[PDB]
């Protein structure tokens, strides 16, 4: 009964506004929102914090909120740094974003997190508009642009362009790499002045387009303690040990090797942890044919 | 009913593998914790434990490496290893026991008719503790923390015991040996150290491994259990334990091993309910080294976010 979702300020108000997106009743959640409305030009929504466990997205989004008042040349940029603050309520949060934010933007940039248990390459993932989405994605000049075969559905259910930058909690994340990349996308979109620059990653200034399919998505054959045996960006040969699975019911039993099925690059890899059978423990990727 | 017991004989010469059976109780069925024992006759006795907490797997992994290496490397004595003392926690991805909510370490020596954590503690205390003089715990500092590969030594009033334990700890040759009177000694510490007068060594694993391997090998050499040829000593006091003044998103601004000056920003706190409000700086109270620091995460007011340390007086 009581109230629909609402914003605490008017999005048509020129300049900078800060307020909340109130999601109706657990009780009401008030998600802080930043909006800079500088008229005609590109309209972009930036979201972060799907995983309350890994906050590099939210930190990058807050930095952007402080910087955009001086740098934003035109258009409209809405920033919701933390989408899952408590992290049904998840349906109602999705609904609030769909009703109040998605209608006003043409593009959505999700600062998506895999969680603290994965390491992954600083990158953009993509699953006509595909050509547009892929060119815009490459314009970020991140170390990897991945063609990988739900929030993209919401965004697609309004026919908007969806860009997904991937964050993980492992050693490979690189916050300044992601900053440089997001700035390159805002430059590419025409929202801020400047020239795109590849950030230095692993002592290099390069971008690479890779693809991943089912054979490259390595899964555990059975339950146990997964131990990674490679790092993000490692070039592996077919048959190389990507990780080892240790059994928990016995210290005499053998461990199981988890091997790469083809020559490929380690895009993401799980940290050491207990996994069930058929759980993905490494994402490999290869260059396009 | 059933008492806790081992499924094999510790006095069996050579390498044995089996289980420690924790009987059924009021909250769950019996548990079988795998145990390794390498008996090479007369010499030092040692228990090595991992997996007291469930979100730390480097200890369990290191323990399993020792299980495979000690059959050829152990020269004498007896080494018992339990790579995961809290399988319930390891499997639930939880810090403490998911059934009873208890931190297995703080409940030692437990009780046979208590909750699951208490029965696990009772089983270890009745069957493993009485046969060892030294316990090595491969301890989870916290997966939300990055900390130096180290041993944290808690000051105690018994001078010889403190001297012996600190010397053995330093002989591991890890990056840091940290003197710290944290008073988080309920359970296992009080049991082994104060009640039993034993050598208790805690190696620290944060959530941020060949260092640890080499360290534990040096430790084993120093204990006379493995033959071979095998570092900063720092202290942390209350002014070195930095806390958030209010709830928000903590953002670290320094890394483990960084040497910070008095007044340097160690981290920043971003307020949770506002994008207009300014962030709060969390500063070092003295020139010190970063021993441990939290990962970017949500914190409540007065939560510890960084542990700084200073070199011990020479």
């Amino acid at each position: 009964m009581s109230e629909a979702p609402h914003l605490t300020f008017d999005l048509d108000t020129p300049g900078v506004s800060t307020g909340h997106l109130v999601v109706p009743k657990c009780e009401a959640l008030s998600l802080p929102v930043f909006s800079c409305n500088r008229g005609e030009g590109p309209s972009l929504l930036i979201t972060g914090g799907n995983h309350g466990n890994e906050l590099q997205g939210p930190i990058l989004a807050r930095r952007l909120v402080k910087w955009l008042p001086e740098a934003q040349r035109c258009g409209r940029i809405i920033i919701v740094p933390e989408i899952n603050p408590l992290a049904s309520v998840s349906e109602r949060i999705a609904d609030a974003i769909s009703r109040l934010l998605l209608p006003v933007v043409d593009t959505v940039l999700d600062l998506h997190s895999f969680g603290p248990t994965w390491d992954c390459a600083p990158s953009i993932i993509s699953h006509d508009q595909m050509t547009k989405t892929v060119s815009i994605s490459k314009a970020f000049k991140l170390p990897v642009t991945l063609l990988w075969e739900m929030f993209d559905t919401l965004v697609h259910r309004q026919g908007k362009t969806f860009i997904c930058t991937e964050f993980g909690g492992g050693v490979v994340s690189a916050l300044t790499i992601y900053e440089a990349g997001v700035r390159n996308g805002l430059i590419a979109l025409g929202l801020v002045k400047g020239k795109a620059e590849y950030p230095t990653f692993r002592q290099q200034k390069t971008g690479q387009t890779l693809e991943t399919t089912s054979s490259d998505q390595l899964k555990s054959p059975s339950p146990g303690i997964f131990e990674p045996r490679c790092s993000v960006m490692d070039e592996v040969e077919q048959g190389d040990v990507v990780g080892v699975l240790h059994p928990m019911g016995s210290l005499s039993a053998a461990s199981i090797d988890i091997r790469a099925q083809s020559k490929s690059t380690v895009f993401a890899i799980r940290s050491a942890m207990y996994v069930q059978g058929n759980e993905e423990v490494a994402i490999l990727a290869r260059p396009l044919a």
